[PDB]
């Protein structure tokens, strides 16, 4: 394993989802950023693993599942096999992270990316160890029914810079947004 990361886009009121989709209209360059960050692996011959909950998997349009060029793992205690198109299934986050140590993954996985939803983020964010959060701040309030867990700034430090992460305010479809990276080591 090459490390543990969360990536999310969040409104000003901490919203991430509404009725099975994002709260805001599609931001193409935000999606392009998500796909680049999650897919890009520096270790030759390895790929990244994306871990997501069951509702997040079904929120991706079927033509775009699995997320291409990544190993897709879904968390569910109800499902008996990965949902159709997905690669692995785990009943907990610890199980998923143990799975990466097993022979079928131990030499394949470079970065692990938690791509949502809320319960997955909350647990990962309180997981010991070095962890980065890649947060897109959507700089407006949007009505939401799913929210990002609190970021404890006593442990997570906002970085001044990060390679491959544009620093400046961005705007698509009249909506301003900014890419941030946070890091903890505990
Ligand atoms: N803005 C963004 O960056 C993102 C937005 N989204 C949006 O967020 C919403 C989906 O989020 P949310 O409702 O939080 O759903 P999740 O994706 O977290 O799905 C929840 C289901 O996942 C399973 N689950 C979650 N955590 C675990 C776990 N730790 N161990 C075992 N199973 C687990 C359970 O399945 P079971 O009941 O089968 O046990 C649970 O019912 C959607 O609206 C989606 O569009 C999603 C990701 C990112
Ligand atoms: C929910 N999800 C998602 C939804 C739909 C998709 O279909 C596709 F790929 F566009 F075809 C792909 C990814 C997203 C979408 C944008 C996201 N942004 C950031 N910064 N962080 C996340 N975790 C996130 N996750």
């Amino acid at each position: 394993v090459g490390s543990l990361n969360c990536i999310v886009a969040v409104s000003q009121n901490m919203g991430i989802g509404k009725n099975g989709d994002l709260p805001w209209p599609p931001l193409r360059n935000e999606f392009r950023y998500f796909q680049r960050m999650t897919t890009t692996s520096s270790v030759e011959g390895k790929q990244n693993l994306v871990i997501m909950g069951k509702k997040t998997w079904f929120s991706i349009p079927e033509k775009n599942r699995p997320l291409k060029g990544r190993i897709n793992l879904v968390l569910s205690r109800e499902l008996k096999e990965p949902p159709q198109g997905a690669h692995f299934l785990s009943r907990s986050l610890d199980d998923a992270l143990k799975l990466t140590e097993q022979p079928e993954l131990a030499n394949k996985v470079d970065m692990v990316w938690i791509v949502g939803g809320s319960s997955v983020y909350k647990e990962a964010m309180n997981h010991p160890g070095h962890l980065k959060l890649f947060v897109t701040r959507i700089m407006q309030d949007f009505e939401s029914d799913t929210f990002f867990p609190e970021i404890d700034l006593e442990k997570y430090k906002l970085l001044p810079e990060y390679p491959g992460v544009l620093s400046d305010v961005q705007e698509e479809k009249g909506i301003k947004y900014k890419f941030e990276v946070y890091e903890k080591n505990d």
